[PDB]
């Protein structure tokens, strides 16, 4: 109640938490029933997605940020196990939490 | 000088032109030296990209639109030869024209 954290701050804090391998901080920004959708599948729940994140240790460089209504879209490079992939990430927020992420990119370089 | 067409109007007009297979109208919204980047390659110049568009006849359903500074990002479904692909399209505008498009999606379904 004493802070001023906006929906844009939440998303950037989530990305900062992942970048600094602060996985408990990152999970705090997600709704319990958060969903993930990406080229390589779907995850149900913050628990499952954060368990994956802790193993994959992806890093993000944010180039552009957009906000409209209850959505934030990031244009970012994601370092996925040494491969750098240009992506767009669409985050939906409700009730002070991130409720979903849909990430867009061509995953073919990841398969060799 | 008599109209009120904003950068958001330009992008939506471009998408409307493509959807209505009005390829000369669509080209008008692009800078001569427009670039395209997508999962399946790069094109140099409005001429080359519009020649491709006239053959591919892609259709777009826009779900979300964002604007920040000289960039517009669309979240849209693209019907590419009968396959519907969820994508994010990042349009850059300068001097009243679209100067680039970077589109993000997983193209694997297009290969079978």
């Amino acid at each position: 109640m004493k802070t001023q954290i906006t929906t844009r701050d939440l998303v950037l804090e989530f990305i900062h938490a992942l970048n600094t391998e602060n996985f408990p901080a990152a999970k705090k920004r997600l709704n319990e029933n958060f969903t993930f959708n990406g080229p390589m599948g779907h995850r149900e729940g913050s628990e499952r997605y954060m368990n994956d994140m802790e193993k994959m240790k992806f890093k993000y460089v944010v180039h552009k940020m957009f906000e409209e209504g209850n959505d934030v879209c990031l244009i970012y490079d994601i370092n996925m196990n040494g491969k750098t992939i240009a992506a767009s990430g669409l985050y939906h927020l409700e009730k002070g939490e991130i409720t979903s992420l849909h990430v867009y990119f061509d995953p073919r370089p990841l398969f060799e």
